[PDB]
């Protein structure tokens, strides 16, 4: 069969996450496990690595077009940005998560669009966005509580409008929420949209949120980051590692679990016991 797909892990013992000892082998078998839950929330979309060949100790780098040398069965699209045009993979199998694991790039992100085949050829060209996100980004000084309450309150805008809100820990710092879209709308909107939420929740709590950048107002505030809706912007996709010291992941979340206190990053091997448990917190999202 000329278009079937096999990944060849290599330096299996490899240390990538030196403070742990988690290996190249783990996280082989980390994207394996995950792939069923994190394939529907990549699906369609262009994605972005970042890389590091020899772990978080070592240098990294972004990578966005795939590469020659990449696997011939791939899937790619072709998006055409202000200054040239740029062909990416799009992940959309088990062993498109393997071959990930295996090239180190311990991080996927893609836009909250996705690629449509257009009526006439069946080309690949970007689309509608087809959910909203949200990066909730607390300031110095900003306690749990807080955050969830701001995320609560982001939920509860979203919904007056018929909208559900799904939380998703990033891994790092970071606290994503993910709208699905009833009706599709371009970037531009979508980006429109979500300002309009954030500035409305600024209003509402001006000592407790911000929906600018500004870095002197940031301090005790939450910012309430609209910025990720632009099309050409992309995002730690759900169920990735993150590059840390850590193998923490873009972890998904029940309401319930952001009203402890002690919220905290979740590692991969929880993330798995997680969805052992109780699969996809995101099902409903893709």
């Amino acid at each position: 069969s000329a278009s079937e797909q096999r990944v060849t892990l290599t330096n299996a013992d490899k240390v990538l996450y030196p403070a742990t000892g988690t290996t190249k082998s783990d996280i082989f078998d980390y994207y394996a496990g995950v792939a069923e839950v994190m394939l529907g929330h990549i699906a369609g979309r262009p994605a972005t690595r970042k890389r590091w060949p020899n772990g978080v100790d070592q240098p990294a780098f972004f990578e966005k077009q795939l590469a020659l040398s990449a696997p011939p069965w791939l899937s790619r699209a072709t998006v055409a940005h202000r200054s040239g045009t740029t062909t990416y993979p799009i992940i959309d199998s088990a062993t498109g998560l393997a071959w990930i694991a295996q090239q180190a790039a311990l991080e996927v992100h893609v836009p909250q669009w996705r690629f449509v085949a257009e009526p006439g050829s069946g080309e690949l060209n970007p689309g509608p966005a087809t959910r909203l996100v949200f990066d909730l980004d607390p300031g110095e000084g900003v306690m749990m509580a807080q955050l969830a309450e701001v995320a609560r309150a982001v939920r509860d805008l979203l919904a007056d409008i018929g909208l559900v809100t799904f939380p998703v820990t990033s891994g790092s710092k970071g606290l994503h929420l993910y709208t699905p879209l009833d009706e599709p709308v371009s970037s531009r909107g979508a980006t429109v949209l979500a300002k309009r939420v954030a500035q409305r929740l600024e209003q509402a709590m001006p000592a407790l949120v911000t929906s600018t950048m500004t870095k002197s107002l940031r301090a005790g505030k939450v910012f309430v980051d609209w910025s990720q809706n632009s099309g050409s912007k992309t995002t730690i996709a759900p169920y990735s590692l993150r590059g840390r010291t850590h193998p923490t992941v873009a972890a998904p979340r029940t309401w319930a679990e952001l009203d402890d206190p002690a919220l905290r990053q979740l590692s991969y091997d929880e993330v798995l016991t997680r969805i052992a448990r109780d699969g996809d917190l995101l099902e409903r999202l893709d």
